[PDB]
């Protein structure tokens, strides 16, 4: 695995992308990994943004399946040509598989100006795969045509980024402590349950029903935390409150300014714990990150990454950045465990800690 570690880049706020090469010979491209999507989709167009893009005219490995996709968000969009090719990742394990790829021909406020990636891999299930289940997501044909075990890990550490992706195993150097793991609810997206939030250890005092509605979820490719409306009404409220001391452009609690100090009160700030569901009945685990998790520099300047949602929570880059986690597909679970990389300070660090008791965590999910 020392093979794999540092196997990530990006710049901040645009993703992690990881060298991947698909067709005959191998074409190299940046892939973002996306733990919440499940396609595999690259330019195949000189797209103006672009500084590579996929030549299917090229691979002798290429098979079409004469078939479109179509791929709207939120703003934008996404459409390609279906087919299949050889593809590796040259630094991940050691082998060559066939898997799917949507070659992108259109697209609308997908590709960013100036980034330095050219598509997307998507890590989550077949259930959200477009444009129906299916269309075999790249990990699990990974999975049937070699003997990489059903797991991988991500440790994001943080205008440049780098990280580590182990493709098949877990790295131990990465993390401290132990591992906790909380289960997939169900397997589409990486949906998980939140039981409990406190600040600076002290309960937000909702129904757990609210922190997972209408779900919650493990997403590498969203950088902020994202909680839903009333859960984040209810939080702003209290680090605003833990940070009386100064005060800030109310503005600011939306992301849109930027407040800046000379050569930074550490100490003004929260740490948030989660609970998540354990493995076991009536048994829990937290999650704790400091202010410099949801606190990111700009180019001392700094942004607010906490944010209004309204399709429910999103664990992004901001509590991912934290920590090593696991996505154990074998067993239907993921791990959290303090990341080696993340930024300290002299007095506290990010934890991930147990066991705790929580009765009726079946009740906190929506159905
Ligand atoms: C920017 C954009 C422009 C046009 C076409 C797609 C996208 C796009 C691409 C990848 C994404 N990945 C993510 N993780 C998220 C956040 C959560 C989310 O809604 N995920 C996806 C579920 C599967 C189907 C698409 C949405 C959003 C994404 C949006």
């Amino acid at each position: 695995f020392v093979e794999m570690v540092d196997n990530l880049r990006g710049k901040s706020g645009q993703g992690y992308y990881v060298e991947m090469t698909v067709g005959s010979p191998p074409q190299t491209l940046n892939i973002l990994v996306d733990t919440g999507s499940s396609n595999f989709a690259v330019g195949a167009a000189p797209h103006p943004f672009l500084h590579r893009y996929y030549q299917r005219q090229l691979s002798s490995t290429y098979r079409d399946l004469r078939k479109g996709v179509y791929v709207p968000y939120t703003q934008g969009k996404w459409e390609g040509e279906l087919g299949t090719d050889l593809v590796s990742i040259p630094h991940g394990p050691n082998v060559t598989v066939r898997a799917n790829i949507a070659a992108i021909t259109e697209s609308d406020k997908f590709f960013i100006n100036g980034s330095n990636w050219e598509g997307i891999l998507g890590l989550a299930y077949a259930e959200i795969a477009r444009p129906d289940d299916s269309l075999e997501p790249f990990f699990d044909s990974l999975v049937k045509q070699t003997h990489v075990p059903n797991l991988f890990s991500l440790q994001l550490c943080g205008a440049s980024v780098g990280g580590s992706m182990i493709i098949g195993g877990i790295d131990h150097s990465l993390y401290t402590g132990s591992l906790w793991y909380t289960p997939i609810r169900r397997e589409w997206y990486y949906e998980v349950i939140i039981v409990r939030v406190e600040i600076n250890g002290q309960d937000l005092k909702m129904d757990c029903k609210e922190y997972n509605y209408d779900k919650s979820i493990v997403d590498s490719g969203t950088t902020n935390l994202r909680l839903p409306k009333k859960v984040f009404e209810a939080a702003v409220k209290s680090i605003k409150a833990a940070s009386s001391t100064e005060k800030f452009p109310d503005g600011f609690w939306l992301g849109e300014q930027l407040v800046c100090w000379q050569a930074t009160p550490w100490n003004i700030f929260p740490v948030i714990s989660l609970y998540l569901m354990g493995e076991v009945t009536n048994q829990s685990f937290r999650i704790t990150i400091l202010p410099q998790q949801y606190l990111r520099p700009v180019e001392d300047c700094y942004k607010f990454a906490i944010s209004q949602s309204s399709t429910g929570t999103v664990m992004g880059a901001v509590i991912m950045e934290g920590f090593y986690v696991v996505f154990d597909r074998a067993r239907k679970r993921i791990g959290f465990a303090v990341s080696a990389c993340h930024v300290h300070d002299e007095f506290r660090t990010a934890a991930v800690e147990g066991p705790f008791v929580t009765l009726d965590m079946e009740d906190c999910g929506y159905n």
